[PDB]
């Protein structure tokens, strides 16, 4: 290979000729720097975004990190729930002049959990699966909500063409310990919806998630197994 390119303060993982994972940091008292991953996709003459960076000023490194690697338009963000890791640098997105989407439910969780909301809302059909009205030119983006488990709003999205699936952080890896945060979690539907990210999208062989490197199905086994300890 190359190596994972440091650009800022972030850290690049090429996943797939056309996928790339980004990483930010933040500290936090008592256990040190926190990674966040979220995601970047380039598509027909485009790039997509998945998740913002911790900060604006780490999110507006993603942006420039994009328009030196790849050039190209960054044509939409979606943000996958209102917490700090995945929503933090909404105001650099849009200083930016980027079209940012959320679950609506993300959007009207935003205020109270600190975030700027999307500017835009996606709205999901009864079966979990993004209304496409909603969301258009997401192109190889497929979106899912699975039903509420480490937040109400959290929400997952697979890439078309790769076999990759983004459960951000309603999935922990293969060997993690707990949970993790459950202040704003469904404990009662956690497991359910855990199983259900899996159903989705059950050809991804390559599960990324939020704080950890991509794992495989276990992944979603494991997570689902430990979210069933809590109902
Ligand atoms: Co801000
Ligand atoms: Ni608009
Ligand atoms: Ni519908
Ligand atoms: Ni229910
Ligand atoms: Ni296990
Ligand atoms: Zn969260």
């Amino acid at each position: 290979g190359p190596g994972d390119q440091r650009f800022g303060d972030l850290v690049f993982r090429q996943l797939a000729p056309n996928v790339w994972q980004h990483t930010s940091y933040l500290d936090m008292p008592g256990f040190g720097a926190v990674a966040s991953n979220g995601l970047i996709v380039r598509d027909g003459g485009r790039v997509l975004v998945v998740d913002t960076a911790w900060t604006d000023d780490q999110t507006a490194q993603i942006l420039n990190w994009i328009k030196q690697e790849i050039n190209l338009p960054v044509a939409l963000a979606v943000v996958t729930h209102a917490h700090q890791d995945k929503m933090g640098g909404m105001d650099a997105l849009h200083a930016a002049g980027i079209a940012t989407y959320a679950n609506a439910l993300s959007n009207q969780l935003a205020p109270q959990e600190g975030m700027v909301a999307a500017q835009h809302s996606l709205t999901f059909a009864a079966n979990g699966w993004v209304e496409p009205a909603t969301a258009p030119n997401f192109g190889p983006l497929k979106v899912f909500y699975p039903g509420p488990g480490h937040t109400s709003d959290n929400i997952t999205v697979g890439i078309d063409g790769t076999d990759i699936a983004f459960g951000g952080c309603l999935i922990k890896d293969s060997k993690a310990k707990s949970l993790g945060n459950l202040g704003d979690a469904d404990t009662e539907h956690y497991a359910a919806s855990a199983r259900a990210f899996g159903a989705a999208f059950p050809k991804a062989s390559m599960i990324v998630m939020s704080h950890s490197a991509p794992d495989s199905r276990a992944a979603i086994t494991h997570t689902a197994r430990m979210a069933d300890k809590l109902r």
